[PDB]
């Protein structure tokens, strides 16, 4: 595949500005009065938007993710049938009044309590009662996010997270191997900042948990995509450009319009853009120098990672990268069939100098 075909691509996929500032206008005060709003209650009295960015997340461009993170102090949590990324959130003390005190359950705090207070919030006051015609879609199946409609063309998936200041969870000792890459100091200085819980319950065979949280570090992967290089000055002049948000895009790209062209089916609905993006760290791992990703090697380095991408596919191997010990692609999440399917249509497209780009 032609580097210029594909930077070809990208360049066709570049939005103007108009359509960004205004649904980034609408995305946002709509979101500053839910906000506002939220802080209506006791509980949800000290939320606070959570800056992911908001933007780079898709390529789709009416869908917005946004984080509302809610401060809880000294939290202990307790990992669940040691699935590594699901925990259960107890508090130290609490002799002192709790906000989140009528969502315990017992010495557990209860996630689906607390979803469905902050739905219920957000359904009661997306009514009308802005200038903006906002709408709630169907409750998802064990989706942590409430997504909204706004005028009919907009998507925006809230998702409410715990903030937990204190030092990350064992299970995320091996993780984040970003030591050859972006250093030691680095990846110090990153595991002193605090991580995320987001209302996701874990599967116990044929039942479900609806009480614990999920580990969520999308602030870090925020943070090392935009500063990605081993030089600090990676991308900011002519001599040291790369080509890794480029390769990014690209393989997000392929992932949604292979999903868009099997919507029909359900083989490709379990795949998401998070496995692309970890894989993707995965490569940044095995090619930690800025010289294996120069701009001119664009459909070299790319290849790269749909093969290792595939591999993941097919080995049913994909590590969070942060999470070493949590497989996304074992046969208890994803089944051999789906991940077959889109093995297939993915080495089809790369065979074939990549149709599906062409739309
Ligand atoms: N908004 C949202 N936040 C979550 O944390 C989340 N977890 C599961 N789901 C949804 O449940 C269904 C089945 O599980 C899927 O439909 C799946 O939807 P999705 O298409 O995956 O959502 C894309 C974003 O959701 C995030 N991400 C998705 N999976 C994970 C994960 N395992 N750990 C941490 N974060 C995850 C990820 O940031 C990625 O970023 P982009 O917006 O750029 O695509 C989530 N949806
Ligand atoms: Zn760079």
């Amino acid at each position: 595949m032609g580097a210029s075909k594909l930077r070809a691509v990208l360049e066709k996929l570049k939005l103007s500005r108009d359509d960004i500032s205004t649904a980034a206008g609408m995305v946002k005060g709509v979101v500053d009065h839910l906000l506002l709003r939220l802080k209506c209650d006791s509980a949800f009295r000290g939320v606070g938007l959570l800056n992911t960015g908001s933007y780079y997340e898709h390529v789709a461009p009416n869908e917005f993710d946004v984080m509302f993170k809610l401060e809880v102090p000294r939290i202990q949590l307790e990992e669940y049938s040691n699935t590594r990324a699901y925990y259960f959130v107890k508090f130290k003390r609490n002799p002192k009044e709790n906000p989140l005190s009528q969502f315990l359950e017992g010495e557990i705090l209860s996630a689906s309590k607390m979803l469905s207070k902050f739905r219920k919030i957000i359904k009661e006051e997306i009514n009308d009662i802005k200038d903006t015609d906002v709408i709630m879609k169907r409750k998802r199946g064990g989706s942590p996010a409430v997504t909204l409609l706004i005028s009919e063309k907009i998507s925006v998936d809230i998702t409410l997270a715990l903030e937990s200041k204190s030092s990350w969870p064992a299970s995320t000792q091996e993780g984040l191997r970003i030591q050859n890459w972006l250093s030691a100091k680095v990846r110090k200085q990153l595991r002193l900042k605090p991580f995320y819980l987001v209302p996701k319950h874990a599967k116990e065979g044929n039942g479900f948990q609806e009480e614990t949280w999920r580990l969520s570090f999308s602030h870090i992967e925020k943070e090392i995509l935009n500063n990605h290089g081993k030089s600090k000055t990676c991308c900011e002049n002519k001599e040291e450009k790369c080509c890794r948000k480029d390769c990014l895009k690209l393989m997000k790209y392929l992932l949604e319009q292979l999903k868009e062209r099997f919507k029909d089916k359900k083989h490709l609905d379990k795949f998401s853009s998070y496995h692309v993006k970890t894989a993707f760290f995965h490569v940044c791992t095995q090619n930690p120098q800025d010289s294996q990703w120069d701009r001119k090697d664009l459909g070299l380095c790319f290849d790269n990672c749909v093969t290792y991408f595939l591999q993941c596919l097919r080995t049913e191997k994909l590590e969070n990268y942060f999470i070493p010990e949590f497989n996304l692609f074992s046969s208890n999440l994803i089944d051999k069939r789906s991940k077959e399917f889109l093995t297939k249509q993915i080495e089809y497209e790369r065979n074939n100098e990549f149709p599906v780009f062409d739309e």
